């Protein structure tokens, strides 16, 4: 057998970040990897059409500190994602231009309606502990809905509903009947709240990294050597003697104090425990699916879309259309233009079944019609990927809850099983589901283990993470009227 | 390599009626079972305190023609389960003692909302096809839909709520808010109806095994001696190359010309695949859980709930009750008296942190109220099984579809992957979930490979089921004011109509 002090399942963002603090803290470490590369739900591909090209997670933004400390001290940079120019809201078959995050409305009782949606899912969060969603007063309540059934009760608008369900779907892959109330409402609140994780600027989605994401999880690779094993997907852990067994599917063993778990909660179904989970933790990982998307570039010319007076931002409302959100991908210096868009949710299965060529002419003729150029009938290159098809992903972007789940099983995703403790993006608890949180449940681990170690005391487990200097967050605001305007019923009581 | 026709995953009654299908027709088959027995979801404890007791799996009834054939081939008898006496409904700390398969109401509006729930339940099953529920004409409203949702539409009364409530978190092991409404429509449909389902007498609860239904995937494991692998956990599944390799976790490797996978769909997700699976499949078997139960079972001396009255059924609402359903377990013998119940859906997950004993003592406390009777609190003995436990089954009964899944999904549960054929209960068409669908699978996947190997044509991969001699079904039949009563809304409608 190969002995080691940790070994860490899994050679995304968060197990190399686990294995990165473990390492320099001096101990021996072993990355086991199901896959020929790491980066796990961050993939970039390099070519000479594309240069790079980022087909997994890739935005970065204003409160993330600990991925944007980790890159920095890899030797990578960031910069804006192209939002100079005028957004799109594609609604009932015309294009809407506007600046600002929120898409605008015009009909006074549809802007109540919209602004109560947005207010009242911020209201709802903040009753939400980040660290125990479950503890929210009316946790069973908010856990035994759908988000469909909450939108039914909120939005009196077929507007208001349909953007919100557009949300829904571009925020967590999956339809509002899919989901968790709860668990939706949690996984706003921990990523700062509908403005932030809506927003490109002062939001999610501000800024990428010079050269692709996937160079996070090389750059671990490179420092750490062959102390990581490629196509050495782990089957079996033995906890049953002294020191922790681990068995690959290519026959090799692993022995370790301790084991590091950063794979999705669900893919712990691929491993055979001795002895057997806990009976929550066996149901919890059948009960937590990942969600459907397929990211997709279109590269042209140029950016023509500037030229408009139009960033490349579209936000397109209904069921026709295949993407529903797209962001500009041009590189900073304004070459390999291209529109980055994704196929969420349902349409992720429906268009699936469709050739590669076949999916480039809708998303063309779709962008044709909402930008008003030809242009965009004329690409010159194409990358997509379909986060479905992955045996050790399971989806993207992330582990989505359905309703029932969070509350009966939630406590379990961090619990350590014995000597097995775990990271993962969907146990962090500010931005889950994002590179963010992967560095900070990868760090979060591997204290668990350097404190079961007697190296650190037991406040030294979870650590803050001062502000970026080089990405700084602006303050969330709200005016006078968007805090005091009534819902549609709060008119109706007035009358 | 240790060649053969065909590898079956798993010695659970899907495997084991596949195995025995394809060795009785000349083919060379293999069972891998990942555990120490064969049986799976059925599993027959045997001790001198209780003779045998099904741990597992029991229950059979009229129109379970597929179950009771084979097991009637392998010279095993079934008796009927005690229903002599009268059936309880304890509803709000009181018990209510009653005869007819469906707790009755005396209220005339809450007896109109209880007769069109049931109705209600049965009208929607019949747009939904067995084979097929996603072509159901709403399918994607419905499916759309929790049954949570459903109830709070179709109930106008708490009385049929909180009836209708228990009714899901008994026959599929889960929470109303935690189920797809087509999906749940689609089960009980496929059963045959509400009546059938939820019936003792006539229905799915009627009859046991003497001696127990592990002696079913036992008496096969028989007669296929040395070809069932006991401690072969199936790791990966290798289809690149000219024959299929199977691997087990002991380090075996098992080549064949196709594979039957007859374990619960979500495990799956335990077996690594060599191309990977496509994406459909891929994502579907993380979208499917098993439900939460503990079958617990309570002996004493006599039983004495007969000498009131009772035959042994309680139907028990009440959060603070353990159990919401109860059987008499006695032996026909009339010997080894003791009252079985389920510890169901969030109630599993609640009290398993509880000891057994804790257990045993606040069912003996539940029962002594419900029957009225202080020597409920005089146990002899006591068994039970939380299935939530078992890496190997995930739960029990058997998988459920959560909201929006059985839409996007459902048409891949038995589609093959190149040499992989799809078994297991959750795969048929009739008694899906129970011992019957584990054969009506488990034969039909084996017959879709004589297919695929040319040994017989198209129109005999489907099999239609002689009915029992033994075990006759009578139909499910409704009076014509079950048929006409309005709803609790047309009564409204019929009253607003008429003042005008
Ligand atoms: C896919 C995706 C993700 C995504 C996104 C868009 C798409 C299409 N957009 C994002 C964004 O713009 N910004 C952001 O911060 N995140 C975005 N995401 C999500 C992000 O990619 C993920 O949150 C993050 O990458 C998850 O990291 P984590 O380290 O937690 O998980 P992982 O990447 O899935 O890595 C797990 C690794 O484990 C290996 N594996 C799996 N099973 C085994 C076994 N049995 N044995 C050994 N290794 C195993 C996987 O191969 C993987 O490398
Ligand atoms: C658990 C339960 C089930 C049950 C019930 C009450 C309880 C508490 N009441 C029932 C009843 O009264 N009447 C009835 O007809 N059904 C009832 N059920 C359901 C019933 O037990 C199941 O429907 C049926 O037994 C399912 O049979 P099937 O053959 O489809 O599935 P299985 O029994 O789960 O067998 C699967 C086998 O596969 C083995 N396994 C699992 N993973 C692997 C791997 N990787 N490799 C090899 N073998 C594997 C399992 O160990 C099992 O033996
Ligand atoms: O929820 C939103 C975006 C999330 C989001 C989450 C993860 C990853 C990415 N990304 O990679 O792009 C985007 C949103 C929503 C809207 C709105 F208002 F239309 F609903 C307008 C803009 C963005
Ligand atoms: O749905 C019911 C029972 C299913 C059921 C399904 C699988 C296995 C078993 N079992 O082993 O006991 C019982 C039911 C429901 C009612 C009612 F009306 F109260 F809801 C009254 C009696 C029975
Ligand atoms: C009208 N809708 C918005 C459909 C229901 C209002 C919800 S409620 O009436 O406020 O519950
Ligand atoms: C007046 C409101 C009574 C609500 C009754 N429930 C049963 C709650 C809803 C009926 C739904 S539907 O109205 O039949 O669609």
């Amino acid at each position: 057998s190969n002995k080691c002090d940790v070994v860490v399942v899994g050679g995304g963002i968060s197990g190399m970040a686990a294995a990165k603090l473990l390492h320099d803290s001096g101990l021996n470490v072993v990355v086991l990897e199901a896959r020929d590369r790491v980066g796990g739900r961050t993939y970039t591909l390099r070519n000479q059409k594309v240069k790079y090209v980022d087909l997994g997670g890739s935005y970065v933004g204003p409160t993330q500190n600990r991925i944007l400390r980790l890159a920095k001290e890899l030797g990578l940079e960031t910069y804006k994602v192209n939002e100079v120019e005028r957004l799109i809201h594609h609604v009932k078959g015309k294009s809407y231009p506007f600046r600002g995050p929120f898409p605008p409305v015009w009909n006074p009782i549809t802007y109540l309606d919209h602004n109560n949606f947005w207010r009242t899912m911020d209201d709802m969060g903040r009753e939400i502990p980040s660290d125990a969603p479950w503890k929210a007063p009316l946790a069973e309540e908010w856990d035994n809905m759908t988000m469909k059934e909450l939108l039914d009760k909120l939005c009196w608008t077929e507007s208001a509903k349909q953007l919100a369900t557009l949300f829904v779907n571009l925020c967590v892959t999956a339809e509002t009947h899919e989901v968790s109330a709860l668990w939706f409402l949690w996984y706003v609140k921990q990523c700062g709240g509908t403005t932030r994780i809506i927003s490109t600027t002062n939001g999610g989605q501000e800024r990428k990294f010079v050269g692709g994401s996937g160079q996070v999880s090389e750059r671990i690779m490179d420092l750490l050597g062959d102390r990581v094993k490629l196509e050495r997907p782990v089957i079996y852990i033995d906890q049953t003697r002294e020191n922790v067994l681990v068995e690959t599917l290519n026959h090799e063993m692993y022995e370790a104090k301790y084991v590091i778990s950063a794979i999705p909660p669900t893919l712990g179904m691929k491993i055979h425990f001795n002895p057997p989970l806990p009976m929550m933790r066996n149901q919890m990982i059948t009960r937590v699916p990942l969600g459907s998307v397929i990211k997709c570039i279109v590269y042209y010319k140029e950016p023509f879309w500037r030229k408009k007076d139009y960033c490349g931002t579209m936000i397109i409302d209904g069921e026709e259309a295949p993407v529903a959100y797209t962001l500009d991908d041009t590189k900073p210096e304004g070459n390999y233009a291209a529109i980055m868009g994704f196929i969420l949710a349902h349409k992720a299965r429906k268009l699936a079944r469709l050739t590669k060529e076949e999916r480039l002419k809708k998303l063309c003729e779709l962008y044709a019609k909402v930008l008003g150029s030809l242009e965009a009938l004329e690409p010159v290159h194409y990358e997509e990927k379909n986060w479905c098809e992955e045996q050790y992903s399971g989806g993207c972007y992330t582990t989505y809850f359905p309703p029932g789940i969070l509350t009966q099983y939630g406590r379990v995703l961090r619990q350590p099983v014995d000597r097995i403790y775990f990271a993962g993006t969907e146990t962090a608890t500010h931005w889950s589901g994002y590179m963010e949180g992967a560095v900070e449940a990868g760090e979060r681990a591997a204290r668990e283990i350097l404190h079961a170690m007697g190296k650190i005391p037991e406040d030294e487990i979870w650590q803050s993470e001062p502000e970026s200097v080089d990405v700084p967050a602006q303050p969330i605001t709200t005016t006078f009227l968007e805090r005091h305007l009534p819902s549609v019923p709060g008119l109706l009581r007035l009358i």
